[PDB]
C-alpha cells in the first residue's frame, strides 16, 4: 500500500492534476473581482473552490504521509501546507488565500531553480542588509527628533520617518515633496538629506556590484 | 531569368536603393506631421507615398519570388511582408504604418547584428518573466480585492491594479500618489507595497546580473 | 598592571558588555520620539543614559591607554572617541549623539568588513568625482546666470542651482517640475538640459562599471 | 628662439601658472552670481577677466605656434583654441563662456585619463544609440499623429512627441503626468507606452550590459 500510494504521489501525473487544479484555480481566483461575473456564477464558483481545497487537502494529506519527517524540513512542501491550511480556515485573511497560486512555482521545477537561485544570493548579502537597516534607523530617529514638530505627516513619529526614509532612498519625490517644503521652513535640512542620498544610493551600488561578483565567481572556477 | 532575377535582388545596389526610399519615406512621414506642410504640399506627398509603396510592394513580390519556402522561415522577411501588406490596406491603421521605418532596420546589417543580439538573450530570462507575471497577478488580484472600493481608479478592476503594480515598480508617484492617499484610508498598505517594491526590485536586480552572465559566459571561455 | 588591563580591554567580554550596552542605548534613542514614553519615564531613561555615558568614557579612557599612538592613528577608535567626545558635552548638537548608534558597527567584525570594503573603493573613483563636481559647477554657473532672474526659486543663487542640478540628475520631476516651466518662459532650456541629462546620467553609468571591474580585477587573479 | 620657446611651452612650470589662471578665474566666475559681490568689485572683477584672457590668448599663440600641425589635429588644444576663440569675441555668448573651466580639465592629466576612457567607450554604442534614435523618431510620429490634436502640449508636434518619449523613457511622471490624463480621454494608450516602456528600458539596460563587456575584455585577456 505504501508502495502504491507512493508511487502515485511521486508520479508525474498526480502534480500535473494538481497543476491544472492550480490552473483553473488561478483562473477562478482572477474572475471573481468582477462584480458582473459573480452575480451570474456564484454558486459555481464556490462549488468549484470547495471541490479544489478538498482535493488538495487531501494531497496535503497524502504528501504528509510519504514523507513525515521530509515535508517539515522541506521549505517547499512547508510552504504548500502553510499556504493550505490558511486557506482552510473560514470566517480579512481571504486576501492572502490568494498566496496559493504561488503553489505554480512549487509545482513547476523551473520556477523552483529560478526561486533557489535567488534566495542563494541573500547570504551574501545578509550584512549589507543589516548594515542599512541600523543606518535607516540611525537616520530615522534623526529625522523624527529634528522634523518630527513642524512636519509630524512625514516625520512625526519613528515609524513615519523610517517611511519616508525609504521613499527619499528609491528617490521618488524626494526634494520637490520633501526636501523643499522642509527649506521653506528648515533651511539647513539638505546637509542631512544629500549625504543621506549619497550614502544610501552608493551603498545600494556596493550591493548589486556586491551580488554581481558572487554570482559570477561561482561560474568563473 | 531566375539567374538575372536573383542577382538583381541580392544585389547590393537593390537593397541600397530600397534603402534611399526607406530614408526618404521616413522624412515624408517625419513631414506630414505639419498642418502648414500637408497644407503645402498634399498631392506631393500621396504620389510619393503611391510610388514608393508601389516598389516597395513590387520589391516584396520579387523577393517572395527568389525564396519562397525561406521568405515564411526567415523573420526579417517575415516582419517587411507583414509591414509591407499592413501599408497596404486603406481605409485607425495608418499610425501602424509608420513600423515601415523598422525595415530601415532590415536593411542595413550593423542594426540586423544588433537587434539579433538583444532576441538571443530573453531565451536566458524567459523564466524570471513568467515568474514576475505571476507575481504581478497574484498581488494585483490582491490590490484590487483591497483598494478596489474605496479607490476604483487604481483597483476598481484588475487591469488598473495590474497597471499600479507596474507603475510602482517603474518607482513613479508610489508613495505620494498611492501609498500615502491609501493610508489616509487604509492605514496598513505599506504592508502591502513595502514587500512588493522590495520583492519587484530584488527581482528586476537579478534579472539583469543574470543577463550579465549569460552575456559575458558567451565571452569568458 | 599594565597586563591585566589590556588583557580586559582586548579580551572578548569587555567589547561585548560594550556592545549590549550600544544595544540598550539604541534601543532607548529609539524611544525617547514618543511624547508619551517621555512623560512616562523621563527619569529613569536620563539615568540610564548618564550610566552609560559613563561606562563608554571610562572604556574611552582604557582603550586610549592601552595604545595610545594607535588610538589617534586608528581610524575606528578614531571614530569612537569622536563620538563619545561628542556627547560627552551639554547645552542642537542632541540630533548627532545619535551617531554613536554607528559604534556598533565598530563593535562587530562584519560590519567592519564591509565598512572597510566600501571605503577600499573609493580611491578608484575620486577622479571620476572630481570631475562631476566640477562638471556640475560649471553647468550651476550657466543656470544661475541664464534662469536665476526669472525663476530665483531653483536657480537665483549658486547653491539653488546645485541643488536643481543634483536633483535633475537623480531625475526627479526633472521635466514636470524644472524643465517644462522654464520652457513656458524659456522655450530653449532643453538645449541646456537634455545634453546635462544625458551626460550625467552617461557619467553615472561608467562610474559604476568602474567600480564592478576594480572590484572584480582582485578576484579574477 | 624655437628651443628656449618650446622648452617654455612644454615645461612644466607654464601650464602650472596657467593652471593657477585657470582656478582663480573659475573662482572669479562663481562669484559673479552674487549681486552684491558685483556691485562691490565690478572694475576689480573685470580688469582680472581682461589680464587672464590676455594671458590664455597668447598661450594659446605659443601652442599653436609650437605644434601648428599638431594644434588643429589634436582634440584637446582643439577644444583649448574653441573655447578662448569663443570667449575672446564680445557683444548670450557669456554663458558659454563659462565652457572655459573645462580648461582645467584639459591640463590635468588625470581628468584627461578620464575623459579619454570616457571617449573610447562610444564606438562600442554608436549602433544602440542610432537604433534607439530611430526608435525615438518611429514611436514620436506614432505619439503626435495619436495624441497632438487632444493633448497638443505633449505631443502637438513632433518635438514634443521626442520630449515626453525621452521623459517616459527616463520614468518620470511617465503614468500619473502622461499616460493617465491620457487615459481620461484615450482609454487604450498603455498599448503605446507600456510596450515603449518595456522596449526602452530593456535596450537601456542593453546598453550598460555592452559597455560593461566592452571595458572588462580589455582586462580579461
Ligand atoms: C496573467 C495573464 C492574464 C491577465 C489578464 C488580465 C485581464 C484584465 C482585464 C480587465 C478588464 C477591465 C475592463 C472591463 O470593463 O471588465 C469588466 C469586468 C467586470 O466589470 P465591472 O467593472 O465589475 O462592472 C460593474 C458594473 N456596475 C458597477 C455598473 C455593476 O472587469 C473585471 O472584473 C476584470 C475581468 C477579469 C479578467 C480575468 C482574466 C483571467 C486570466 C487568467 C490568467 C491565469
Ligand atoms: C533579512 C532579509 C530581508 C530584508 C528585507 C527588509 C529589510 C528592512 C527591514 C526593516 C525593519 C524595520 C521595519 C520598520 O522599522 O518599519 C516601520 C514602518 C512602520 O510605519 P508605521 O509607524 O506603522 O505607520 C503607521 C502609522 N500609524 C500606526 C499611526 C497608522 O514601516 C516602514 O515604513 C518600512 C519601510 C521600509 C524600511 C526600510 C528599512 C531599511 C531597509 C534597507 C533594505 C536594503 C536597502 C538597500
Ligand atoms: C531623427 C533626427 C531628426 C529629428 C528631427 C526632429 C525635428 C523636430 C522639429 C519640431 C519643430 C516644432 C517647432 C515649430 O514651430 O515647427 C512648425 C512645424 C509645423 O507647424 P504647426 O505647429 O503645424 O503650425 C500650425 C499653425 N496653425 C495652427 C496656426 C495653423 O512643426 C512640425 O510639424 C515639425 C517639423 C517637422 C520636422 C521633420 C524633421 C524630419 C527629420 C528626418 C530625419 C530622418
Ligand atoms: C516592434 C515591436 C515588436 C514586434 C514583433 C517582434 C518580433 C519580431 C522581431 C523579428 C526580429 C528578428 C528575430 C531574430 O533576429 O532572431 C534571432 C535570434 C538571435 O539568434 P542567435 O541566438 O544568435 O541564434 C541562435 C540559433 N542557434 C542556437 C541555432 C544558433 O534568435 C532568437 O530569436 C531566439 C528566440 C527568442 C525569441 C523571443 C523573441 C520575442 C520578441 C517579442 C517582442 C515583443 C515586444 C513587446
Ligand atoms: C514574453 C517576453 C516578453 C514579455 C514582456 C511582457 C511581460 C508582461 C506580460 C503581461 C501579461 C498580462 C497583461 C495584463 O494583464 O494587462 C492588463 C492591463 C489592462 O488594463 P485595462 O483593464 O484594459 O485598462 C483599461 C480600462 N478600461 C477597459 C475600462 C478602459 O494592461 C496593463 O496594465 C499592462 C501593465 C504591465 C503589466 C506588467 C505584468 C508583469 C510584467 C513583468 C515584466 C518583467 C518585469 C521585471
Ligand atoms: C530596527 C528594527 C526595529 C524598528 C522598529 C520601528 C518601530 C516604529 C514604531 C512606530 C509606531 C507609531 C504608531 C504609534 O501610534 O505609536 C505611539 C508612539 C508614541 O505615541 P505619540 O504619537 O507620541 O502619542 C502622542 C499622543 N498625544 C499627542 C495626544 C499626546 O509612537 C512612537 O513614538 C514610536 C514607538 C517607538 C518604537 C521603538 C522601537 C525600538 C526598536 C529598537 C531596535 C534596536
Ligand atoms: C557617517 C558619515 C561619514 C562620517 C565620516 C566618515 C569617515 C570616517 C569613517 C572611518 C571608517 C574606517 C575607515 C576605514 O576602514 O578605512 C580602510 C580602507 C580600506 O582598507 P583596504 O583598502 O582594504 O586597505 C588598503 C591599505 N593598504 C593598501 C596599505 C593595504 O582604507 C581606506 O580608507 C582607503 C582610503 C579611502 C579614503 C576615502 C574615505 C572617505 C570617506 C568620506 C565619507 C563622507 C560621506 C559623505
Ligand atoms: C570626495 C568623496 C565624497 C564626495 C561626495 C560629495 C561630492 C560632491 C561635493 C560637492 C561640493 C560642493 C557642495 C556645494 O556646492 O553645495 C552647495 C549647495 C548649498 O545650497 P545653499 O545655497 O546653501 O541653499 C541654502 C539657501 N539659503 C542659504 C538662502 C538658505 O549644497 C547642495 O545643493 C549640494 C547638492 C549636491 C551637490 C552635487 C555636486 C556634484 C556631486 C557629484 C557626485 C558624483 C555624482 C555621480
Ligand atoms: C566647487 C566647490 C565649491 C562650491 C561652492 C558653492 C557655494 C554656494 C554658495 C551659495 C550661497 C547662497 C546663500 C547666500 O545668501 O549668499 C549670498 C550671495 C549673494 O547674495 P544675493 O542673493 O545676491 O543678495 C541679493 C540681496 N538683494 C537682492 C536684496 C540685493 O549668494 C551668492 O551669490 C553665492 C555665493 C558665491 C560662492 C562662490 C564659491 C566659489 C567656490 C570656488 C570653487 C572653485
Ligand atoms: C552620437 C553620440 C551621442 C548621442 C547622444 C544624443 C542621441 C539622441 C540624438 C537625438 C537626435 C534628434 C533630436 C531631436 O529630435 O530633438 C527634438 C526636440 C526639439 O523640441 P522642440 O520641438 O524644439 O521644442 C520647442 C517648441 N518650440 C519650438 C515651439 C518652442 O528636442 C528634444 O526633445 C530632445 C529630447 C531627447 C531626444 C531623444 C532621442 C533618442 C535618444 C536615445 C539616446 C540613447 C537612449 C538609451
Ligand atoms: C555571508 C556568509 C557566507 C558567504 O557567502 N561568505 C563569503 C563572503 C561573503 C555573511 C554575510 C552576512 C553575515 C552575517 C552577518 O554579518 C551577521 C552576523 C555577525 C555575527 O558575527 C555572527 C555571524 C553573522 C550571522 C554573519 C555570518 C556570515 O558572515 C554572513 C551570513
Ligand atoms: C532557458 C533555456 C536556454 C538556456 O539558456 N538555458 C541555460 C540556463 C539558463 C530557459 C528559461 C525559461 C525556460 C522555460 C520556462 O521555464 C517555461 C517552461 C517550463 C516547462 O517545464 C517547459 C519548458 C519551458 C518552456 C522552459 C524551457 C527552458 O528551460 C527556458 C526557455
Ligand atoms: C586612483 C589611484 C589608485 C588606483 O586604484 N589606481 C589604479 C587606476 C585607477 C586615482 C583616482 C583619483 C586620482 C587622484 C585625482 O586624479 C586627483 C589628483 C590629480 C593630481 O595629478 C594629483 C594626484 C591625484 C590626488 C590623483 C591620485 C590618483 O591617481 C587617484 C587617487
Ligand atoms: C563599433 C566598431 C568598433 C568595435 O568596437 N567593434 C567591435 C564590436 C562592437 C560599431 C558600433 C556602431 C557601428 C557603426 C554603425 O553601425 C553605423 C554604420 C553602419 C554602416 O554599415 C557603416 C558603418 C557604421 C559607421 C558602423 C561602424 C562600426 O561597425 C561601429 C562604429
Ligand atoms: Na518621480
Ligand atoms: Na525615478
Amino acid at each position: 500500500m505504501y508502495l502504491r500510494i507512493t508511487n502515485i504521489v511521486e508520479s508525474s501525473f498526480f502534480t500535473k492534476f494538481i497543476i491544472y487544479l492550480i490552473v483553473l484555480n488561478g483562473i477562478t481566483m482572477g474572475l471573481e473581482t468582477s462584480k458582473t461575473f459573480m452575480q451570474s456564477f456564484g454558486v459555481y464558483t464556490t462549488l468549484f473552490k470547495q471541490i479544489v481545497i478538498t482535493i488538495f487537502t487531501i494531497e496535503i494529506i497524502l504528501r504528509i504521509y510519504v514523507h513525515r519527517i521530509s515535508f517539515f524540513k522541506d521549505p517547499w512542501s512547508l510552504f504548500d501546507f502553510f499556504v493550505v491550511a490558511i486557506s482552510l480556515v473560514p470566517t480579512i485573511l481571504r486576501v492572502l488565500r490568494v498566496l496559493r497560486l504561488f503553489r505554480l512555482v512549487t509545482a513547476v521545477p523551473q520556477m523552483r531553480k529560478i526561486v533557489s537561485a535567488l534566495i542563494s544570493v541573500i547570504p551574501g548579502m545578509l550584512s549589507v542588509i543589516a548594515l542599512m537597516t541600523l543606518f535607516f534607523y540611525i537616520f530615522a530617529i534623526m529625522a523624527t527628533q529634528l522634523f518630527g514638530e513642524r512636519f509630524p505627516e512625514w516625520f512625526g513619529t519613528l515609524g513615519e520617518s523610517f517611511y519616508t526614509l525609504f521613499q527619499v532612498m528609491t528617490g521618488e519625490s524626494w526634494s520637490m515633496g520633501i526636501v523643499r517644503p522642509l527649506m521653506e521652513v528648515y533651511p539647513y535640512a539638505w546637509v542631512f538629506f544629500i549625504p543621506f542620498i549619497f550614502v544610501v544610493t552608493f551603498v545600494m551600488i556596493n550591493l548589486v556590484v556586491a551580488i554581481i561578483v558572487d554570482a559570477m565567481a561561482i561560474l568563473n572556477q
